[PDB]
């Protein structure tokens, strides 16, 4: 792909936004893997303890890699696709301000596409798709991922 070679992904939180509610931010990031999930047979295991297959970090600037942050706006999170080490991981803008709401940026629309990235999707070129690369602020009571977020994601794992 490159894709995991394995159905049993862990994740950990590195660190915490101080943005929102520690158990908003779990929560965020839970339902974030269970969208994936939904449609795949991936099965996500947070992990408080030992190395991650995928590690969830809150950094403003430069952060240690070639993806240095941008303050407010522009770029809101990247991640990386499958491997080892650094593969897999997803970071978070520390200088946006992270909500539950429609207040500053959604933390869990944004963690579902920056997770598509760390299981190895693409960009979709279809405005209305969940991978597309613009942030879309949506009601995450109706949220769905569209057809082509699923027949992408399922040609990787389904
Ligand atoms: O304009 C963007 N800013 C983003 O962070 C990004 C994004 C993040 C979450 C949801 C949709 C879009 C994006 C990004 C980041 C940096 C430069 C360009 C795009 N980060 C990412 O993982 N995919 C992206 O398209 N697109
Ligand atoms: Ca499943
Ligand atoms: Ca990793
Ligand atoms: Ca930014
Ligand atoms: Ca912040
Ligand atoms: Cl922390
Ligand atoms: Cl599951
Ligand atoms: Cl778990
Ligand atoms: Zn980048
Ligand atoms: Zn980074
Ligand atoms: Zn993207």
């Amino acid at each position: 792909g490159p894709v995991w070679r394995k159905h049993y992904i862990t994740y950990r939180i590195n660190n915490y936004t101080p943005d929102m509610n520690r158990e908003d931010v779990d929560y965020a990031i839970r339902k974030a893997f269970q969208v994936w999930s939904n449609v795949t047979p991936l099965k996500f295991s947070k992990i408080n303890t030992g190395m991650a297959d995928i590690l969830v970090v809150f950094a403003r600037g430069a952060h240690g890699d070639f993806h240095a942050f941008d303050g407010k706006g522009g770029i809101l999170a990247h991640a990386f696709g499958p491997g080892s080490g650094i593969g897999g991981d997803a970071h978070f803008d520390e200088d946006e301000f992270w909500t539950t709401h429609s207040g500053g940026t959604n933390l869990f629309l944004t963690a579902v596409h920056a997770i598509g990235h760390s299981l190895g999707l693409g960009h979709s070129s279809d405005p209305k798709a969940v991978m597309f690369p613009t942030y879309k602020y949506v009601d995450i009571n109706t949220f769905r991922l569209s057809a082509d977020d699923i027949r992408g994601i399922q040609s990787l794992y389904g």
